[PDB]
């Protein structure tokens, strides 16, 4: 049901494929150390921020290690190309997981905003409601992407819909509570909100790929796009969610936190 399935891959296409997924598998790793490393400077208030980012470090990290086996299960070298085997390659694993890491990603957003209690608890459940909404139609949709193109077009419609909602309440947050932000992560945030709208653009983008680029190399470029936008949406988001965690901890008074500063 997947446009992978429908081709061969050449040598280059299969290994570039295989190392993208692998060096994805890598670099969430080993940022989950540094997140692990620098959580004991987080005041307690903000410490859940940071432990979110090694939640999402695994939990993406898990996700591209078993693509990259079922990518290499799933093809063997066969009359001079990769050929579809036994075993299948889906990207479908991939929005069953957002339901868990893009609740992640929005929640340790709240939590350096310095959200709280019934706010906290009333802002987070319509965003996760909101996105979940964008996943499972999502999910639907690209079920069609071999079959049916314009099924396909339609409920990437109705997710955008839930994915351009889930942004407003997102920008609306930012921008209303920017102004509570300590250690000047008021500016810092407004970086934020626009790495967001950056990264998580590129995801609706691969949905479409099936619709513009449908051959090998549009495989190709869906894997290089999924790459960028995990990068950005987890590692380098949640590098920019823990500073602005770290920079507020020392600025309220925060020990760990001030002599974590000091030494860089
Ligand atoms: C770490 C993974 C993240 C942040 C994934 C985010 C995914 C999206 C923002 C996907 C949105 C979609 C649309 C807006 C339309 C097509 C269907 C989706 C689910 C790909
Ligand atoms: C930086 C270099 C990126 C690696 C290019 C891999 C593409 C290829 O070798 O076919
Ligand atoms: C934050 C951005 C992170 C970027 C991660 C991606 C790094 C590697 C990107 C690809 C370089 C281009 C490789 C050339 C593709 C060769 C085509 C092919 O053989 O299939
Ligand atoms: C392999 C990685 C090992 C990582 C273990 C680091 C322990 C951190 C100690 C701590 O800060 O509590
Ligand atoms: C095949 C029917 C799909 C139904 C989509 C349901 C939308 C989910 C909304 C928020 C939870
Ligand atoms: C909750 C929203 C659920 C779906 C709204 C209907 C529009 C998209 C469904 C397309 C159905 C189809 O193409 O067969
Ligand atoms: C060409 C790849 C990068 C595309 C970035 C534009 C999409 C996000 C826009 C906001
Ligand atoms: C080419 C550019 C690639 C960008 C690489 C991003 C790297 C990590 C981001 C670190 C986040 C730190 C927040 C900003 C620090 C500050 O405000 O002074
Ligand atoms: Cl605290
Ligand atoms: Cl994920």
């Amino acid at each position: 049901k997947n446009i992978e399935s429908l081709f061969d891959y050449s040598a280059g296409q299969f290994e570039f494929i295989d190392h993208l997924l692998t060096m994805g598998v890598g670099v969430h790793f080993a940022a989950l150390i540094f997140f692990l490393v620098v959580s004991q400077f987080v005041a307690p208030k903000y410490r859940i921020a940071t432990a979110l980012s090694c939640i999402v470090m695994v939990s993406a990290g898990l996700i591209l290690n078993s693509q990259a086996v079922m990518w290499t299960d799933a093809y063997a070298y066969v009359d001079g190309s990769y050929q579809l085997q036994d075993l299948t390659f889906s990207n479908g694993y991939r929005y069953v997981n957002w339901m868990a890491t893009i609740p992640c990603l929005l929640l340790q957003l709240l939590i350096v905003l310095n959200l709280k209690g019934k706010e906290l608890f009333s802002t987070a459940t319509w965003l996760i409601l909101a996105a979940w909404g964008m996943i499972i139609t999502g999910y639907v949709g690209q079920l069609y992407e071999v079959d049916d193109i314009a099924q396909l077009m339609i409920w990437g419609a109705v997710s955008t819909a839930f994915f351009v909602v889930m942004n407003w309440i997102v920008g609306t947050k930012i921008f209303k509570n920017r102004a509570t932000m300590l250690g000047g992560t008021d500016s810092t945030i407004t970086k934020v909100f626009w790495l967001m709208m950056f990264a998580w653009t590129l995801y609706p983008i691969a949905y479409l790929v099936p619709a513009f680029m449908n051959n090998a190399d549009g495989v190709v470029l869906r894997q290089l796009l999924f790459t960028i936008a995990d990068i950005s949406s987890k590692v380098i988001y949640g590098l920019m969610i823990t500073y602005i965690a770290i920079q507020q901890s020392a600025a309220a008074g925060y020990v760990p936190a001030q002599q974590a500063l000091g030494r860089i």
